[PDB]
């Protein structure tokens, strides 16, 4: 395995490559230019002291900002339309508020919240005016939960974790299948255009169960309720006992990761740590020597396609987390 | 240049994360929650999130049920002069690592330190000797400590005092007094903090710390009354105070507002003013990373006044030089 001290390293490499080949507006060396390419850019390069590289993604971010707090364009990926649309807002929101751009973040939370179902506690899965029926799914309201802690709008955190609840104990089939959305009332949504995780089979899509409990594990340091704690160890022993080990292995299941070490900086338990270092040394290994991660690239590239620059922006935060509740864990414990 | 600015605080970054002690504790000859407040905060813009993460620990062992930390404390300012300016930075550095537990309960004790008549925080803490005095220093970290965990109601009430403060100035071309009793009312007595604004004597960021935290107030609402504010407070500092306003060693906090103000406002007066302090500060430091008063050799620990300062330059040549370098590019 491999030590908190390789994880952070990792991290650093990568976010080293990103700010070698950053535009000079600001924008990330992305082959298309869209928000979902470059969204947990000022988080990520923030947690790795990338911070005038990650405020110049905050003004290629702001100069990109409506009137409303949304940024509807640039979007391409039919996943940042109506599977999760707020996706791009919660890392948005997260690493303006954390870099301190404290008017971008407010604005984009405002927005957040008016895509927040009243009735369910949960975040509209389909944009303003993107065709869809209202349905919320456990992504948006994960990371828009995630966004609402950072901004301490808990008592929205709340709600958010209020339908996570709902939506886990509404589970009609959950050792066959996770459905990760709800319709416009509260109702499991069972439908066939429903995200929905084959939970036995190797199919991705895991961070729709991995999102939540990190939110919920976050929520539960915030508050020390332990209906939320409970929440978030039935998700992680459901993908542990439960879940095909692809849950550990595809490339989303570094959400799964930081949220086991989370759970071992708090609770100690040892499986925690070993969910947590797996998932993190199995995302080191796969970097390119250059510092970013790919699926089909594997020379001295200048610049990603969306798909990448994202995963590797997501690869510097997810391992900087497990990296730092990795070795807060065993000092708190061991 | 931000890039320059930028290595001397990852050098002193490193300089700090080379010596941490197992349990977290930076390297402070003396085992004080002072020298160590600006911990969290400043690895964690510096990249050192392990780091940071290890100080978080050891604050969180120091953490009282109500959500203070009266022990250890020892300096007398730390005491009764701004006793929450330790614990505005502990809240701040807690809650953008994603303590959110440790930075809810300390600022939780915090808003127990609000004077709603005035908006202003309490100077001495509970065990502390006092008469419910509240200073600009305590007002303003607990402002921008609310502005990072969402408290903007807070935040907005800490400014009317600061409001309230600045007009009510009875000779403000003398004098900064930057305290006011319970009732609101500016205190003159000797007691009182006072700022000679006419003489060298340091103790600006007073003035400079509201500047700051006004200035992130206005970005954070666009309510130009906080920018007119923060403007008022930078013109004092440049025009009627003493040139040791921008060049002591708390002139930190004053160059900050500048490189915030020239990026909200774009007014190259304030490029000047954060460029120099920010070169100010990056020539006063060792070759090592660490900063110091009196020391030049290689150290493994500092005085608690120089450890913090190490900290403290981490946070402001950082935030100095990500806003100069954004305000270069948004007034290209
Ligand atoms: C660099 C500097 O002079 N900083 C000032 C405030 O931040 C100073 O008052 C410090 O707090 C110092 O530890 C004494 O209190
Ligand atoms: O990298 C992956 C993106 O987050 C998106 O889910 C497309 O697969
Ligand atoms: O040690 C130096 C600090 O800046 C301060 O002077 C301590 O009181």
């Amino acid at each position: 395995g491999n030590s908190p001290h390789e994880l952070k390293n990792a991290a650093q490499r990568a976010a080293d490559w990103l700010v070698e080949r950053q535009r000079p507006n600001g924008a990330l060396p992305s082959r298309t230019a869209v928000i979902e390419s470059c969204y947990k850019g000022m988080w990520a390069l923030h947690t790795a002291g990338h911070t005038q590289a990650a405020s110049a993604v905050a003004d290629y971010v702001t100069s990109l900002l409506q009137p409303d707090g949304d940024i509807p364009q640039p979007r391409e990926e039919r996943y940042f339309l109506d599977v999760h649309y707020l996706y791009a807002n919660g890392y948005l929101t997260i690493g303006a508020h954390v870099l301190g751009r404290f008017g971008l973040s407010r604005k984009l939370m405002s927005f957040v919240e008016t895509m927040r179902n009243p009735a369910t506690g949960g975040f509209r899965s389909h944009g303003p005016a993107i065709p869809g029926d209202g349905r919320c799914d456990s992504v948006s309201t994960s990371i828009s939960g995630l966004a609402a802690l950072y901004t301490g709008r808990v008592d929205t955190a709340r709600s958010a974790a209020d339908f996570l609840g709902s939506l886990w104990v509404g589970q009609p089939d959950r050792k066959n299948v996770f459905h990760a959305v709800a319709d416009a009332s509260g109702a499991v949504l069972t439908s066939d255009d429903a995200v929905a995780v084959q939970v036995r089979k190797a199919e991705g899509d895991w961070y729709f169960i991995g999102l939540p409990a990190f939110f919920l594990t976050a929520l539960y340091e915030a508050t020390e309720d332990r209906a939320y704690l409970d929440l978030a160890t039935d998700l992680m022993t459901y993908m542990d006992e439960d879940c095909d080990e692809d849950a550990f292995v595809d490339s989303s299941c570094g959400k799964a990761g930081v949220a086991a070490a989370l759970l071992y900086r708090l609770t100690g338990r040892p499986r925690y740590r070993e969910i947590a270092e797996g998932i993190g040394t199995l995302l080191c290994e796969r970097q390119s020597p250059y510092g970013y991660w790919s699926e089909e690239e594997t020379g001295d590239v200048a610049d990603l396609f969306w798909g990448d620059l994202d995963m590797t922006a997501e690869y510097v935060l997810w391992l900087d987390l497990i990296g730092r509740n990795l070795a807060s864990g065993e000092r708190v414990w061991a």
